[PDB]
C-alpha cells in the first residue's frame, strides 16, 4: 500500500509508486528520475500513463521495455495541462534526466515535489521565481550539519588532475571507474578527455548511455575496450581481486590500474579535505574514493528552502525512524526561525 507522501492531494496523481499494484485513484504515474527506488514495479505489462521526461521515457522504452502508447514526455520549463491539472518539470541536477515537478493544484495550492535533488543558486532564477508553494516534497537525504563535501568541480579538477599525472609517468597504466545507476557521468567523461581516450564499456552500459542525449556522445564511449585507455566496470567488482582480475584480461597491455569509486558522503569527509585524499594500495593497483554527490549538502539544502520559504515540508527520504523526523523537524524550525518565515 501507497505512502502518503507519494499521493498529491486534490490531483488523480502519484509520484514514483510503480511497486504498490494499481494505486486506488491513480489516474497518471509521475516518475521523477530512472533511479531503482522510484521505477520500483515498472515493466512492459504497465497499462496506466506514465509521465516524466525525454531522457526517463528513453530509458523506460529501451531498458524496461515499457510500450511507447503508455510513455508521455514532457519538456521542462514549459506549463503543460494534465488530465485537468496545469503542471511544470523543472531541472533537479541530479542525474540524467531527472526532474523537480511544479503542481497548480484547483483549489489555488501550489505543491513543489523535488524528487531526488542536488540545490543551486540557479534554482531561485527558474519558473520557481513567480510565484508562492504551499507545500513542498524535499529530498532530506543529507538533511544534517555533519553532512559536508566539495563542489563537483572541485572533484572534477581532483580526478582529472590524479589520473592525466599518473598516466604521465606511466604510460602503460589503465584506469577503471565503477558504475551501479546512471548519474555521475563526468567523472569517466573527464578523465577519458583529458587523455585523449574513448570510454570503454559493457554493451548494456552502452545501451544505457545511448538513451541519455550526451552531445556527441559517439565521439566519446565504445564498446571495444582494447582501444580505451579508461574502462567501466559494476561498482562491485571495483576491490583489489575484481580488478587483478581484469587486468589478466587485458593480455599484457597494461601493468598497472588507478581506480576511481564514486561514493556519496563517507564519514572520512570528517576529517579529510579534496586536496588530502589518498588511494587504497595493493601492488601495482590504487582505488580512490571520491565524494562525488548528486544531493543537496546540508548547507545547500537550508539555503534552498530559507529562499523558498514553503509554508509546509514533507520529508522524502529518512522517513523510518522517531529519531530521523524528529531531527529533521528540528532543523526546518531553526531555518524558519532564523529567516523569519
Ligand atoms: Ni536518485
Amino acid at each position: 500500500t501507497c505512502p502518503f507522501y507519494k499521493k498529491i492531494p486534490g490531483t488523480g496523481f502519484t509520484v514514483d509508486a510503480f511497486q504498490y499494484g494499481v494505486v486506488e485513484g491513480c489516474t497518471a504515474y509521475f516518475l521523477t528520475h530512472f533511479h531503482s527506488d522510484h521505477y520500483a514495479g515498472l515493466s512492459k505489462h504497465f497499462t496506466f500513463p506514465v509521465y516524466c521526461s525525454e531522457i526517463t521515457g528513453n530509458l523506460l522504452k529501451n531498458k524496461l521495455h515499457v510500450q511507447e502508447q503508455y510513455i508521455h514526455p514532457l519538456p521542462l520549463d514549459t506549463e503543460c495541462i494534465v488530465n485537468g491539472v496545469k503542471v511544470v518539470l523543472l531541472d533537479a541536477n541530479h542525474c540524467p534526466g531527472a526532474v523537480m515537478i511544479l503542481f497548480y493544484l484547483p483549489n489555488g495550492t501550489v505543491i513543489l515535489h523535488t524528487g531526488d535533488f542536488r540545490a543551486d543558486p540557479s534554482m531561485e532564477r527558474s519558473l520557481l521565481a513567480d510565484q508562492k508553494v504551499h507545500m513542498l516534497y524535499l529530498d532530506t537525504t543529507y538533511c544534517s550539519p555533519e553532512y559536508t563535501f566539495p563542489s563537483q568541480q572541485e572533484v572534477i579538477r581532483f580526478a582529472i588532475n590524479t589520473a592525466f599525472e599518473a598516466v604521465t609517468l606511466n604510460p602503460h597504466a589503465l584506469v577503471v571507474c565503477g558504475t551501479y545507476s546512471i548519474g555521475k557521468e563526468k567523472v569517466f567523461l573527464a578523465i577519458a578527455d583529458v587523455l585523449g581516450s574513448k570510454v570503454g564499456m559493457s554493451q548494456e552500459k552502452y545501451k544505457t548511455l545511448q538513451c541519455l542525449n550526451i552531445p556527441e556522445i559517439n565521439s566519446l564511449i565504445t564498446t571495444d575496450m582494447c582501444s580505451s585507455l579508461v574502462h567501466l566496470l559494476p561498482m562491485m567488482q571495483i576491490n583489489f581481486k575484481g580488478l587483478q582480475s581484469h587486468l589478466k584480461k587485458c593480455g599484457g597491455k597494461y601493468n598497472q590500474i588507478l581506480a576511481f569509486r564514486p561514493t556519496g558522503w563517507t564519514h572520512s569527509n570528517k576529517f579529510t579535505r579534496i586536496a588530502d585524499v589518498i588511494p587504497q594500495t595493493k601492488g601495482n593497483i590504487s582505488i580512490y574514493g571520491i565524494p562525488y554527490s548528486e544531493h543537496s549538502s546540508y548547507l545547500e539544502m537550508k539555503r534552498f528552502v530559507q529562499w523558498l520559504k514553503p509554508q509546509k515540508i514533507i520529508p522524502t527520504v529518512n522517513v523510518g525512524t522517531w529519531k530521523s523526523r524528529s531531527t529533521m523537524e528540528k532543523y526546518f524550525r531553526e531555518w524558519k526561525l532564523e529567516a523569519g518565515y
